[PDB]
Parts: structure tokens; C-alpha cells; sequence
């Protein structure tokens, strides 16, 4: 069902700190969240922060339990991400969560560096984030390593791309219904409406493990 | 849509040349192919050659034309792949095709290097290729750049992984029905039955551009 979402994103990009706070709601397969910067507007494209703005809200295939919600009741998990952009920019993000009754509170530490002055994040030319399909592999030690390529679409129609990897670290064994004989995939897409002071987004996540058609 | 397939794979891995010849059949969404080595058995795991063993046989979403089959009618295309394995192994592959009435003849150049002695491909511990979901981006200059992570499952249940990138070079414009405002995805899975002398497999490919569920 539904849960309240609360989040704080803090860190710095190329040396300048920034902070956002906000929240929203999420259900199986969909979440909406709004956040606002504190003290000043972002010095870079807010689209760079869409992925920083809750794996718990994905729909799972019949037969597989939502491992993130299960973990929330069993010690939890953290996610550590690294995004490597084609122009050398690197975004490193760490996600930590605290749970309260009917509420998930995110604490996001985001460090970006190596972004050149000519980067689209400074020209403010990104107009939207394109969908992704992530590959997830359960590995020894209660870990899931995931990987996927990502693209932002720019004003002129060309793309600004990145290679992303995530290491989801669970406190306790990942639910047994999540098969360990192969990987699963997560399709993600967002609908963004941002300014350098107020970020708003709707996100749809779907975990699947078979071709879409027969 | 049943076409005859023929192929020849030639190259070398860590300095030793190898060659395979064979063929099979393909249709929208499915292909089957068998090949045998020439002169000697493979000096490494045959599973490393599954991906070397025809994008034309993918099923496309309603409203989008099969761009590979269309290209076959207007100048063609080539594909250049690079697979980077987690242990340093690098597989570089170039795909070229020639068309006859109802037949596609592939000529594949496969160069592998940097694989350490302890690699699963020499221990022969790979038991199967896991499914993948590729992200495809049309770029300027009649090109499609694709990327995805790939995994082999080993005898003990653990995985041997690689990051893969592909550059599909079309002689002429990619069919217009293939939207350029965003990426499309291709889910691929294979069923393998290999020996170091005879390789056989069935492959299912499905292009899609929306979440698998509502
Ligand atoms: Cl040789």
C-alpha cells in the first residue's frame, strides 16, 4: 500500500555544497516527491538530482516478495551508487534509511566531482531523464550489485550519458523468494518538473524477470 | 519471417587462433544456430562465444519497424562490440553481414585478450549465460550506441561479469519509426548446449520501450 516519504539530500558538486529537503508518498510501483533547496538555488541542473530524489516503491513479479520492504522489517539496507558521465563527471551517492510507522525517511549523501565547465549540467541544457532498465545480481555477503547505462535528453535532442553501478548492502539475507540463480531487471522512468529551487518528480519502478512478450 | 542463417567466427584469444562455421534459422523474435570448430577444439569455454554466434531476429513493438531488417534492404549496418570482464579479460568483436535471397551470412571477427589463467573461461566453470537488457540510443551520424551488463553463472552458483558496449553503424538513416527522442531496450536470453567442438543455441530477442506492466 501507500507510505509517507521524507528525504534530505546533502553534499557538494565540484566543491560547492547544497542541501534539499522534502518528501511525498509512494505505493507499489509509484512515488511522488517534492524537495526544495535550502539557502540558495542549485548551481547546476536539477535534473542531475532526480535519481538522488526509494527502491521500496517498485512493483514486483508474482512469486517474488519486495525485498526492500522485507528488509525494512529486518535490519534494512543501504545503497551506494556511482555515476560516471561521458565527459568525466562523477556522481557518488550513498542512501541510508530510517523507518517510522508508515513512513520511510531517506538520508542522501551526494558528492559530485570532475564535471567540466562545458558540461550540460552547467549549460543547463538537460530537458529530461530517459528511462532505464537495471540489471541486478545477488552476490555473496547479502549484496546486490546492479548496473545500467543512463541518458539525459538535451535541448537539441542529443543525449548526455552515464554508466551507473549500485551496491545494495543488506543487513540480513535477502528474501529467499528473490532467486539467486539469475538476475532480475528493474525498469524505471520519471516525470520531472524542476527549477533550481524546487524539484518535483513522479517515478515508476517495475521489477521483472522475463521478456515483456511471448 | 523464417530466414536461413550462415556464419563464420574467426579470431584469436590470448594469442591462439580459432575458427567456427555453421548456421541455422531465424524468425521475428527467435533464432537457432549451430557451429563447429575447424581443425581443433576450443582452448577456452564455448560459452564465451554465445554472443558471437544477428540483431535482425528481434521482435519489435507495434508501430516500430525492425530497423535491422530495414537496413538489410538499404545499405546494411555493421556492429562493433567490446566486452570488459571483471578480471581484465577483453573481448572485441566486429560483425559484418552479406545478404542473399532469404539468407543472412554473418562474418564475425573476434579478438580476445588480457584473460588471466585463473579466468573461468580457462577453468571451464561457466554453465550458462544469464539474460540481458540492452539500452539503445540513436545518435547523430546513423549510429546506435548500446550498453548493458552481462553475467555468466558458474558451477558454484556465483557469477562472472562483464560490462558491454556496442556501436551499430548504419550505412543509411535508421528507419524513422524508431523514435529518436529516447532509448529503446532489447531483452535477450539464450539456451545453450555446448562442447569445445560443437556449439548450439537458441536465442530470443525482444525490443520494447515501455514498462512490462501497467
Ligand atoms: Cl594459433
Amino acid at each position: 500500500t501507500t507510505f509517507k516519504i521524507e528525504s534530505r539530500i546533502h553534499g557538494n558538486l565540484n566543491g560547492e555544497k547544497f542541501e534539499l529537503v522534502g518528501g511525498g508518498v509512494g505505493e507499489e510501483g509509484r512515488l511522488e516527491i517534492e524537495m526544495k533547496t535550502k539557502d540558495k538555488p542549485l548551481a547546476f541542473s536539477p535534473f542531475l538530482l532526480s535519481t538522488c530524489m526509494f527502491y521500496h516503491f517498485a512493483s514486483f513479479p508474482k512469486g517474488t516478495k519486495n525485498i526492500y520492504l522485507h528488509a525494512a522489517t529486518n535490519g534494512g539496507y543501504t545503497n551506494t551508487r556511482k555515476e560516471i558521465y561521458e565527459d568525466g563527471g562523477i556522481l557518488e551517492v550513498n542512501f541510508r534509511y530510517t523507518y517510522e510507522f508508515n513512513k520511510i525517511i531517506g538520508d542522501v549523501e551526494c558528492i559530485g566531482h570532475g564535471f567540466p565547465s562545458q558540461s550540460p549540467i552547467f549549460k543547463d541544457t538537460i530537458v529530461k531523464s530517459c528511462p532505464t532498465v537495471d540489471l541486478m545480481l545477488p552476490m555473496s555477503g547479502n549484496i546486490i550489485a546492479s548496473s545500467y547505462a543512463r541518458a539525459f535528453q538535451l535541448k537539441d535532442g542529443s543525449f548526455y550519458t552515464a554508466e551507473v553501478k549500485n551496491n545494495i548492502d543488506f543487513k540480513n539475507p535477502i528474501h529467499e523468494s528473490f532467486s539467486k540463480s539469475g538476475p532480475m531487471f528493474t525498469h524505471r522512468r520519471v516525470e520531472e518538473t524542476h527549477t533550481k529551487e524546487n524539484l518535483a518528480m513522479v517515478e515508476y519502478q517495475q521489477v521483472f524477470n522475463s521478456a515483456p512478450r511471448d
